């Protein structure tokens, strides 16, 4: 399959996905109700854009991406269903981008968004210009460069998303495991916890699990993770720990302890121990990746 067609390519987090797919070398087409600077950019990058929804826009497509669900009203979808051209939801195509890059999946009920951004900020300080996914929207700092150009793809992993178990990351963080989304799993918290174990088992044997052992549920499932694991937290028995936490204004300072490394003084421009924990998770990923102490310090502190 070589040509991907987006129904409503302008809106949502549709445009970012199309942009990455162009970067990967696919033929990309899309329809939308109104032309915009978003569709002009996609067209400049090689996408074929149709204004209006007629069945002939899906011609030649090997797969359709829709933003919400399959709508019989929209004729492109119905013309695809009738040719058995698969129609996949936006979120699933978004998840699969990770198979083409060195993916870093940030899971956890709370803190996914700040941790993803901290990671992207540090990697960017290290010259790596990652593409990152927050709220289903693809971003990077390069602006002129196509999304997906970096080797690195940093993405929120939401345990209530239907594609949660279809991510193929190289690195996975679990900041914490809460019962918010029990209804997704029959309303059973034990089922929810098993899904996080399953999610971590999507790592390859050479992958990394980054686990916040300050959360008692993360700590409970730790012995089931049969994947390389680095723990972090304020707990005294974490691999990567924060000590001597202090303040200077809205800036939080602390010293991070790492195995086989000297103590490193960092600071982050956001308050509360949760942003200390977000920094530790970032520090673990950057360290394993070989990023320098200078870029870790610069990425964490210059983060607004
Ligand atoms: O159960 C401990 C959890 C439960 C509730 C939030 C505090 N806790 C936490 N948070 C993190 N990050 C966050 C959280 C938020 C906003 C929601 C406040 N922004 N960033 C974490 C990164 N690693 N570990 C974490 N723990």
């Amino acid at each position: 399959h070589r040509r991907i067609h987006f129904v409503g390519i302008g809106g949502a987090g549709m445009c970012g996905i199309a942009e990455v797919l162009l970067n990967l070398g696919y033929e990309v087409s899309g329809s939308d109700l109104k032309a915009s600077a978003v569709t002009e950019r996609l067209e400049k990058f090689g996408a074929q854009i149709f204004i209006g929804h007629q069945a002939e826009n899906a011609d030649g497509a090997d797969v359709l991406v829709v933003s919400s669900a399959i709508n019989r009203a929209n004729p492109e979808v119905a013309s695809a269903l009738e040719r058995r051209i698969p129609v996949v939801p936006r979120a699933e195509m978004l998840a699969e981008l990770m198979r083409y890059r060195h993916g870093i999946a940030v899971a956890g009920t709370h803190g996914k968004t700040t941790t993803t951004s901290l990671i992207a900020s540090v990697f960017a300080a290290g010259g790596l210009d990652p593409t990152f996914v927050i709220g289903g929207r693809l971003n990077a700092a390069g602006t002129n460069a196509q999304l997906g150009a970096s080797r690195y793809l940093v993405a929120e992993a939401d345990e209530s998303d239907a594609s949660f178990l279809h991510l193929q990351p190289m690195v996975a963080v679990v900041t914490n495991i809460d019962a918010d989304h029990m209804a997704t799993y029959g309303g059973d918290f034990n089922k929810l916890k098993k899904t996080f174990v399953e999610f971590l088992h999507n790592l390859p044997f050479y992958g990394l699990a980054v686990m916040c052992v300050d959360d008692p549920v993360v700590r409970e499932i730790l012995p089931q993770i049969a994947r390389p694991t680095v723990t972090y937290g304020l707990s005294e028995d974490a691999d990567v720990r924060a000590i001597n936490i202090r303040q200077e204004g809205m800036r939080t300072w602390f010293t991070v302890l790492r195995p086989e490394r000297e103590p490193l003084d960092v600071s982050v421009n956001m308050p509360g121990l949760h942003n200390v924990l977000n920094s530790l998770a970032t520090i673990v990923i950057a360290t394993d990746e070989g990023i320098s102490d200078e870029a870790i310090v610069q990425g964490l502190s210059g983060f607004q």
